[PDB]
């Protein structure tokens, strides 16, 4: 036997939680603003239907199939679906990807905590018109916290505050994970997910009331959701939608499979998975599209709305919005809520992105939950020093694991399960015990459409983003060693 989810609600709130921390409140509207505004819904909804939902259900079934046999991670689950030596090595990726993401994500999550503390106590720059006059003091503020050097220097010089807050952040993640699934992860989601919703609605209401001489939030929603179907001719818009889907549903990160391995043998996953995925989609379109960009376009105007979009999602949430809140009534408290929202949202994703390593140490190496959590914490905390001190090291990990990895591994899940294990055998496994059954239209979708989409996407990135700065070689060296480390642990699990 193993740990199990206590309630259907807690399972859904925990499953939906591991995608709200991926920054979709910033990620989605930026992608929508740069791919036809409201016309981006056609690629986004289709990618949500032809790629997201089928790959989501697939990850739910692979976890429950593995969890019934006591295996919450993919080095063992792949071996069940494909009795082969190549399947165990491919399974290492489903343990390597979430571990590498945690090595830099928890540190980023710690930024939101430290920024929430500084805003709460008022230790923020308070300017004083032009955007650079307002944005630059908060650019220095983030760069002084992270320790970004002034030039091409390879060394980061993070503040002691950022380091201490990172320690505190790791302590919070351990406190949730060391309690377990029901006592820890599920108890956290049932409380924080509703709190995130209430807190997000307040920001939405507070943003809709923004009025500056340069624009209104109505212009922000108008700019964000004005459709332009001329963009739909460009295949790049469809590339951005499918890749976006991997983040609204957290596909390929190894988190859905591990969380689903604690779903009991016959408990429903079809309806419970569709609800958690629908919760993810609506929460990022409504709440996410009503805060970040509307507040940005309202403050700077429609003239800078194009520049805000090209600036990117991360700059919007760590530079632009704090600078906007700085110039609004009660904005020091408003900035606290924004970073409090990002922290507690990210807290759902970090505990879920470290559970596969914990489940592996538990299921395959027979370690206690206490020792599995603390060893996982030690591996992540130690390795994060590479991200905290080496410039552009975060980017290198985010590229191999966060970008290419989840799309490559998502294609791997769909092939091992729906082709090698048997499509009919896989279809039985998904719809088994389902309160609602998957429509048979998704059979052709899972077997042909979704793998084709992921194959087209992988080649596009293999052509565009395949080709100085020797510090990335150190990062490549370290994450490759982590793969050798996990392969050795998988090997040690076979001997036991
Ligand atoms: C606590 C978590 C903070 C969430 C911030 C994530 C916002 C996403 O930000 C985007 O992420 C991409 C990679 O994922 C990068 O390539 C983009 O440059 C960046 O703008
Ligand atoms: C691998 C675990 C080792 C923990 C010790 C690492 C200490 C690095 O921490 C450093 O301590 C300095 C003290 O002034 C601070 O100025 C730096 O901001 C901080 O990065
Ligand atoms: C100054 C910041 C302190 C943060 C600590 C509280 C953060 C909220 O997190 C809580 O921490 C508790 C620690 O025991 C855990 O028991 C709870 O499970 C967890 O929800
Ligand atoms: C940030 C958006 C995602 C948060 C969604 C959490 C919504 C509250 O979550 C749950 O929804 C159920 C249906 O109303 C209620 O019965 C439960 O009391 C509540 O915990
Ligand atoms: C009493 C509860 C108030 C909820 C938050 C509202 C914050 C008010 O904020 C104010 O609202 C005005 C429009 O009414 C605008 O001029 C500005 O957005 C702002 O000055
Ligand atoms: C350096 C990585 C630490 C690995 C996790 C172990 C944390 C050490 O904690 C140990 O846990 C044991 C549990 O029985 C206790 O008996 C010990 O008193 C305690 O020191
Ligand atoms: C899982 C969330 C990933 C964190 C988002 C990345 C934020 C770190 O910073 C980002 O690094 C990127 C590297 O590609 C750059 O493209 C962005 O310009 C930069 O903002």
């Amino acid at each position: 036997k193993r740990e199990h989810w206590a309630t259907r609600l807690g399972l859904i709130l925990a499953m939906a939680g591991n995608a709200v921390g991926l920054g979709n409140f910033l990620r989605f509207p930026v992608q929508a603003a740069e791919n036809g505004g409201g016309a981006f819904m056609i690629p986004y909804i289709i990618a949500f239907l032809l790629v997201g939902i089928p790959l989501m259900w697939i990850e739910w079934a692979m976890g429950r199939y593995g969890g019934a046999q006591g295996h919450g991670t993919t080095p063992a689950i792949f071996y069940l679906l494909w009795r082969n030596r190549f399947a165990k090595i491919l399974g290492v990726f489903g343990l390597w990807i979430p571990l590498v993401v945690a090595i830099y994500y928890v540190y980023i999550e710690s930024w939101t905590l430290g920024f929430a503390i500084k805003f709460l106590v008022g230790l923020v720059p308070e300017p004083p018109t032009d955007p650079d006059s307002i944005l630059r003091p908060f650019k220095e503020f983030l760069y002084s916290y992270i320790g970004v050097p002034k030039g091409d220097e390879p060394i980061l010089k993070p503040s002691l505050f950022a380091y201490i807050v990172f320690l505190i952040t790791m302590f919070i993640n351990v406190s949730i994970l060391i309690r377990g699934i029901s006592k820890g992860i599920e108890r956290f989601a049932k409380i924080a997910m509703p709190t995130l919703f209430i807190l997000a609605v307040f920001l939405v209401i507070r943003v809709f009331l923004l009025e500056t001489p340069n624009g209104t939030a109505a212009d922000g929603l108008n700019f964000l959701w004005t459709p332009d179907f001329e963009k739909l001719k460009d295949p790049g818009v469809w590339i951005a939608a499918v890749g976006q889907i991997f983040f609204t549903l957290s596909l390929g990160f190894g988190a859905i499979i591990t969380y689903a391995s604690y779903v009991r043998k016959d408990q429903d996953i079809v309806l419970s998975g569709l609800t958690a995925a629908t919760l993810n989609e609506k929460a990022e379109v409504i709440l996410g599209g009503s805060i970040s960009i509307p507040a940005a376009v309202a403050f700077f105007g429609v003239a800078n709305a194009v520049a805000i979009a090209k600036a990117g999602a991360f700059n919007l949430g760590f530079i632009t919005l704090p600078a906007i809140f700085s110039q609004t009534a009660g904005g020091t408290f408003l900035g606290f809520l924004w970073f409090f929202l990002l922290f507690f949202a990210g807290l759902h994703s970090s505990i879920a992105i470290m559970q596969p390593m914990i489940a592996f140490l538990e299921d395959e190496l027979k370690l206690s939950r206490k020792h599995a959590v603390l060893w996982t914490a030690a591996i992540v905390f130690f390795s994060a020093h590479l991200v905290m001190f080496l410039n552009k090291s975060l980017d290198e990990m985010d590229f191999w694991a966060g970008t290419i990895g989840v799309v490559f591994f998502g294609l791997t899940e769909l092939i091992i399960f729906f082709w090698i294990f048997g499509a009919d055998k896989a279809w039985e496994e998904i719809n088994r015990g389902g309160i609602i059954k998957v429509p048979r239209i998704y059979y052709y979708v899972m077997r042909y459409i979704t793998p084709a989409f992921l194959a087209v996407l992988l080649v596009v990135w293999a052509r565009e983003y395949i080709p100085t700065h020797w510090t990335v070689w150190i990062t490549r060296f370290y994450i490759i060693g982590l793969f050798l480390f996990l392969t050795f642990l998988v090997f040690l699990a076979e001997r036991r």
